[PDB]
């Protein structure tokens, strides 16, 4: 019924899960993610038909992304890994209602959701290259189903932020609205969907999930990528990137 | 050479298949689809280079859709349209609904009137759409967009359809026919064999999302659960009974 | 380093590879491609972090594309697209002028595409009756949707830089006067990021992008069709018409 790190409300058949982790700017800490997951789980009932994920009204930062301090950081059972999986497999639609700036891991988190509705002032950025992190295959895969290849590559390689208007243009966002209408706009849609056949929505969603994951390869290729990842994890650049982050200074990458 | 449900006209290398089932709003009935398929088949000749599918001029409704086994009409037509060695352009005028949307999605190009509208509606009736069918709807617009389309069953405008990648071109209704024909004639000057093989290569790549038998069987199990649900009955009912369904999750 | 068909200049951590074959409109000749590949290869050093591919300033034609199974594993275009894709540094295609045929696939295979508001693009295999290969076709499907791709290929009609942007092919469109500066700045910016991270992600993206698999029978079946095209009358006609600079007359056989 209650959680330390999220606040939940139910409005008819729609449930809203609001973050309650502001000190860390909603960074994806284990305790935080665990509460989000418990909440979702608790909401997996016939009477609940649609979920909305959001940061508190007026938030400057929607989510800072991975919790560096807490630091292979992207292993199967890591929080971010677990949540994306859960969200994707959840039999009810999940809408990310965005207010504030979205960063790295949080960006992957919202991409994994079903729909994204955002304020005209929100911003988006994918940042593993800033810290020198060798992002995982599944993680990367999750960022390629909406905008095209070139676009995705620009986001990742530059780690530069994009406006909500651009995010809408490239296919990332569903709708962009004025912050004052965000909540209202999102709820209307949620209630609308909640009037539809839940069982059909569930199956279609899973069909989409399964098709979306269907980029297959042989074990040698996976092991080869994994070897590359290890090499990155073992590099100087990797240490340099984390420190600089922790040290709140510009990193000096050298290619080894 | 002649059909009950469709009218065909050939202009040099271009063939126009026009629906003739307005009384039923061009619903995807077996009879209708059977004629569509026959007409396509009859047009599979070296001298025909490009096909155009359309509803009669001035139509308010392009197709109402349904009236999902491997051999059901809709499944049959999408496969056929996809394997057809000639390009097939859907020239849309009017509102597009359900099965009809998948049908045009399965085609090579879609050119529509500035006033046309589109909706996928399986969630309105509680239908557990099939994997192949859903797959057919994921090659043009992004995942988040498709999910919105499908989950809301809300109509979108021709302008949004264009913006998200579903449509090739949107034009004033008065110019629709000519714009389409000109593009068709132009394609007809190109190498047909090359077009054919490239279309097929695209088709094969497009289907190349593979999975194991267990996954397939698992989805099949889920689908069956849907067809066996109360909600499913309620959905068919309400449609018939022309009333809003009351879904409950069982 | 030096090459006959391309020029190279390094600016800090960025390297610019410029085509030097205007006499032939930068057609994708073997000797041209070989040079490009060597230049990339020579640039595969820790101090180089980003690459820019471009045609000379002012070019009216970025690349005419193909020069007279020509699409075999070891053909130049086949080799260069693989190279570009496997290159552990980002490769940005900076476009000024018109882009044609193979050159279009070439830029598509790169990481980002930034172009002049006046540039244009056309996929032309259907003009000549060429049975494009699977890998080649695949390379053209990761940016714009299916319907759009099919229109480009089926019509072989050129599209504007504005439309290329709108359908997802291009990253940015800029006024020629600002093309260079805009491109360089981004490249410099990329150069400040973690190279190793970039390389692994790029390779992950490549592997995922190729991951549309099929059985041997399907592939052989495609090959058989391709071969039938190559053996057709229309194939001869397309090549001849092109040489004789006259409109081809295709018949379906
Ligand atoms: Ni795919």
């Amino acid at each position: 019924m209650s959680y330390q790190y999220v606040n939940v409300v139910t409005i008819n058949k729609v449930a809203v899960i609001e973050f309650n982790y502001g000190r860390k700017l909603n960074a994806l800490s284990k305790v935080f993610i665990d509460d989000l997951m418990q909440a979702l789980s608790d909401l997996n009932r016939p009477e609940i038909r649609c979920i909305i994920l959001r940061a508190p009204s007026g938030s400057k930062v929607f989510s800072a992304g991975h919790d560096i301090h807490e630091l292979d950081p992207l292993s199967y059972d890591d929080p971010l890994r677990q949540i994306t999986r859960m969200i994707q497999k959840f039999p009810k639609p999940i809408i990310s209602m965005v207010e504030g700036s979205v960063w790295g891991g949080a960006f992957e988190m919202i991409m994994s959701s079903d729909l994204i509705i955002a304020a005209s002032t929100s911003t988006f950025s994918m940042t593993p290259v800033n810290l020198g992190v060798p992002y995982n295959l599944v993680g990367i895969h999750n960022l390629t189903r909406d905008a095209g290849f070139h676009i995705v590559k620009e986001l990742i390689f530059t780690a530069s932020p994009i406006t909500a208007q651009r995010a809408l243009a490239v296919g990332i966002l569903n709708h962009v609205v004025e912050v004052e209408e965000l909540e209202d706009f999102t709820l209307q849609m949620a209630h609308h969907i909640s009037e539809k056949a839940p069982l059909a929505i569930a199956v279609i969603k899973e069909e989409l999930r399964v098709l979306g994951e269907a980029h297959t390869m042989n074990s040698d290729e996976f092991e080869r990528i994994q070897g590359m990842r290890r090499a990155v994890y073992d590099s100087e650049d990797y240490q340099e990137g984390m420190n600089a982050f922790l040290e709140k200074r510009k990193p000096n990458f050298v290619g080894h």
